[PDB]
């Protein structure tokens, strides 16, 4: 019940929004059918345009007016955007030339610059170039500014889940919202983008910024706006607010537009009817600027321009139908589009299994165009397990397609030509970001960056602390002139033994077998104290950041950190030049493991529990493909150098061992390459303890890893090798599912030189992503900022064109 008989005289867009049967006249008021009678009357006026004419100008102030063009116009902060220029000779915003921003230039009472944030729906980000002689306030805020080529969103690239983001740095997993369209089975409830129950506050989780600075002291204007309320008043409602006085005018604001998007669905992302959006759009920020620098406040606001996620072209022809694949197709749900998701229709069926249907769906037709995944071998980048309304069997669907259940839900709903929705390394599915103020750098090209990024220089914007989130708080100071954060390395937590030669040969039972001089004997010693690590450990060994008991292991053309917990290394470094060779493994050695002396037989692997375990192989760290030198290929076979491998990872990684490394190391003259192992059986993106590990090597306390990561760094200059490097470092990396079969790669059955690469693709990953997954920490030691390395291991390869 809403008792609409209050009045919203004086109270129009109130920032403290009141409680039923109180009515409302706050900005979302309409899309709660709960806004006073008078609610269009007073806040929603129209009467003569939205801007002044000469004519106007002077003019007796009339409170029916959308916007005023007398002469108390100013004082009163409702004058039209348009009115200096029309009555008093001024010039338009986008008419001046750019001057640098150096110092806040804000009107006295100002304790801190606002920031205006200026989201737009779909704006993908190669909008800013091929729309550039449509949007000249947007790129005269781009070249004046901070800008990047684009922005990644998160997956799924939809609205919800990424203005979510944008307002929390959280993952979809982490704040909740990993749809436009959820099941919630703990609630028993449903979310959609129609309707009530999204207003419920138990959907959204961590601390969105306007809590968060509400929470620290600073006032915040609402984010939100009900569709209905047009785009001109919101800009003069947002201006009005910012004219209020010292003590009740918010710091921090968003202005939301609903197009792009809403036009690139009927048209797709470059229709030509997608121009006069984007000219709308650009108009829309006139008026703010113009506004702005009325109220002289132009270069005095941080503005953010940016977008939730692009568009890309799809058309109902391009739909996958899951009834041409599955017999029961009515037993399922579907969550439908540019993603599946599939649980049950009923929980009472126990004929219902997962493993059938994902069975079903999987390489069954030449030119599949999705893909079936339990959550949790999805690419660790999606970051897309870690929730309960996530569902445990999900399809990755091929940009430009859609997956519906049956036909008949296609036609009983060609409609669109744009969606969105897909894998968020997509280039069409980019969206773009601008900073332009005193805060930010002048005239700056940055580098991609990720949008859970951007919360916590929101919160440096400000002056607040950020809520624990998922950005890698100081990988963005680069933007900024000013109020940057400076974070230290984290503190090692365990320190490392040394272990120096402490068993004999025969002390070791481990059912392993190998066929295995002064000036060579003071030379191997040598290797084994650390006299080539300078050259395999490039950046420092890695710190561990949980308390564990582990080994430095030195040898000639690797080093490793042993876990006598997990019983193998946690990492293994080494350096590949430019000029090295591959060779085989000698006949002699196929299956050769050696002890490792300086390692107790109770800390070590054993051979005989691989013999019985007739699903798991073996593979090493360190390949000895790439030894240096038939003696220091022995090293290569200890068992510390030994991990866990189903026979169809093997092939992966004898193929990224063989063949890959070598590659990378002639195109990038010369890489490091540190590998390892990830054990994450809760799928929550974080390193397992070992009470969480699920599996072990039959018989054994040998944890078997979900995943295998490798970081391959190199000189970003390239013409410097790798192991001499004096500028910035160029890093790729992967973590790769540790899978017993390949049903993931369709033509898997075909050479590796088909597919591997493909895969490893796929699963690309950011450093910043195998921190979290096992608790190190990297580039301890190098010669460069610690924001810089901040900024590499928050990059990622995505093998996408320009
Ligand atoms: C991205 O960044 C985020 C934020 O930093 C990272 O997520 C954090 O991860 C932390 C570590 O896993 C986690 O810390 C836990 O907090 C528990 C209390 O949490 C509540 O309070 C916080 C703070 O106010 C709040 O934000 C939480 O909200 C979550 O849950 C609700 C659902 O009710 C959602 O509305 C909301 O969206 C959010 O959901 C997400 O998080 C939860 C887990 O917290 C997931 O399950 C969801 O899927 C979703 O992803 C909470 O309301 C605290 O209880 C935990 O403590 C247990 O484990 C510790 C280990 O130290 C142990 O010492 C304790 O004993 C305790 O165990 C007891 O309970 C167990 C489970 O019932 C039981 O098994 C034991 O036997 C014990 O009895 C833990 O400290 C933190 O909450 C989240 N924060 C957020 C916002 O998600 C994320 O890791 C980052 N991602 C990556 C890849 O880096
Ligand atoms: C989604 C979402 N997450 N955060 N925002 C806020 C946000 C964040 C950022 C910024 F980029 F800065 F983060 C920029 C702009 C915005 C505003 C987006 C917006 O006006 N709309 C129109 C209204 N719909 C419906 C809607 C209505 C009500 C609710 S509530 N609070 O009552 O439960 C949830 C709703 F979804 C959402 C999009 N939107
Ligand atoms: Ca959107
Ligand atoms: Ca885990
Ligand atoms: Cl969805
Ligand atoms: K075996
Ligand atoms: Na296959
Ligand atoms: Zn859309």
């Amino acid at each position: 019940w809403t008792a609409t008989s209050g009045s919203c005289k004086g109270r129009c867009f109130e920032l403290q929004e009141v409680g039923p049967p109180d009515c409302r006249c706050d900005n979302l008021c309409k899309s709660y059918s709960s806004c006073c009678h008078d609610f269009d009357e007073l806040c929603l006026k129209t009467a003569r345009g939205w801007e002044c004419t000469k004519d106007r100008c002077g003019e007796v102030r009339n409170e029916e007016n959308a916007c005023h063009c007398s002469e108390d116009c100013l004082s009163r902060g409702d004058c039209c955007t348009n009115y200096q220029v029309v009555c008093k000779g001024e010039s338009h915003w986008v008419d001046d030339d750019c001057e640098e921003i150096k110092v806040p230039e804000c009107p006295a009472g100002f304790v801190r610059p606002p920031l205006i944030i200026f989201s737009v729906d779909g704006f993908r980000a190669s909008y800013m170039k091929k729309g550039s002689k449509v949007m000249p306030n947007i790129e005269k805020l781009r070249s004046c500014g901070t800008h990047a080529p684009y922005m990644r969103p998160v997956y799924p690239t939809k609205t919800f889940p990424n203005l979510y983001t944008l307002a929390t740095g959280l993952y979809p997993e982490s704040h909740g919202i990993v749809g436009n369209s959820m099941y919630d089975p703990v609630f028993d409830a449903s979310f959609h983008l129609r309707g009530r129950e999204k207003f419920n506050h138990r959907w959204w989780g961590g601390q969105p910024l306007w809590i968060t600075a509400t929470k620290q002291g600073v006032r915040a204007g609402t984010f939100f706006w009900s569709v209905s309320i047009p785009h001109e008043r919101r800009i003069l409602t947002i201006l009005q607010w910012l004219s209020l006085p010292d003590n009740e005018r918010p710091s921090v604001y968003a202005f939301y537009s609903e197009q792009p998007d809403f036009s690139g669905h009927k048209y797709g992302p470059f229709g030509p009817e997608m121009t006069n959006p984007l000219r709308e759009i650009d108009k829309t920020v006139g008026q703010l600027m113009d506004g702005l620098k009325q109220l002289r406040l132009h270069r005095c606001v941080n503005v953010i321009f940016v977008g939730d996620h692009g568009m890309e072209d799809v058309t109902c022809d391009r739909t996958e139908f899951l009834s041409n694949y599955l017999t029961n197709v009515d037993d399922i749900t579907l969550v439908p589009g540019t993603l599946g998701r599939i649980r049950a229709k009923s929980i009472n069926n126990s004929k219902y299994d997962p493993k059938t249907i994902i069975a079903a769906l999987t390489c069954k037709k030449p030119d599949q165009h999705f893909k079936p995944y339990m959550k949790q071998h999805l690419p660790k980048r999606l970051h897309y397990a870690n929730n309960r309304r996530i569902e445990d069997i999900h399809l990755l669907v091929d940009r430009r397609w859609h997956v519906a259940r049956k036909p008949l839900d296609v036609y009983k709903k060609c409609f669109f030509q744009g969606d969105h929705g897909f894998d968020n390394k997509v280039n069409s599915m980019q969206t773009v970001f601008v900073g332009y103020g005193p805060t930010f750098k002048y005239r700056t090209k940055v580098p991609p960056f990720e949008n859970i990024e951007l919360y916590n220089v929101m919160c440096d914007l400000l002056g607040l602390k950020p809520a624990p989130n998922n950005g890698t708080h100081g990988s963005l100071n680069h933007l900024l002139r000013t109020n940057t954060f400076r974070p230290t390395m984290p503190d090692e937590v365990s320190r490392p033994n040394y272990p120096g030669i402490m068993y004999l040969q025969s002390e070791f039972d481990l059912g392993c077998t190998c066929d295995d001089n002064k000036l060579e004997e003071l030379n191997k010693r040598l290797h084994t104290k650390g006299s080539t690590k300078e050259r395999h450990l490039l950046y420092g060994r890695p710190a561990v950041l949980y308390r564990t008991s582990y080994d430095i292991l030195y040898h000639t053309d690797f080093e490793s950190g042993y876990s006598e917990i997990f019983l193998m290394p946690l990492w293994t470094s080494y350096t590949i030049s430019k000029q090295a060779e591959v060779s085989s493994i000698p006949e002699h050695l196929t299956n050769c493991v050696r002890p490792d002396v300086r390692v107790s037989p109770g800390f070590s692997q054993n051979c005989l529990a691989y013999k019985n375990d007739k699903q798991m192989s073996y593979g090493f760290l360190f390949p000895p493909y790439l030894s240096s030198s038939p003696e220091a290929k022995y090293d290569a076979f200890l068992v510390t150098n030994m991990v866990p491998m189903y026979p169809a990872f093997k092939r992966v990684w004898a193929y990224f061992q063989r063949v890959l490394v070598k590659k990378y190391a002639s195109e990038r003259n010369g890489v490091n390459v540190i590998s390892g192992p990830i054990f994450d059986y809760n799928y929550d993106g974080l390193r397992d303890t070992e009470d969480e590990i699920k599996q072990y090597v039959e018989g054994s306390s040998i944890p078997v890893p979900t995943h295998y990561y490798s970081i391959i760094t190199s000189c970003l200059d390239f013409t410097q090798p790798a192991d001499k490097c004096d500028g910035p470092l160029s890093v790729s990396s992967f973590i790769l599912p540790h899978r017993p079969d390949n049903d993931e790669s369709c033509n898997s059955s075909e050479d590796e030189s088909k597919w591997v690469e493909e895969l490893m693709k796929m699963h690309t990953a950011r450093v910043r992503d195998i921190e979290h997954l096992t608790g190190l920490d990297f580039y301890r030691k190098t010669s460069r900022s610690y924001s810089e390395i901040l900024t590499l291991k928050t990059y990622l390869h995505t093998y996408e064109s320009e």
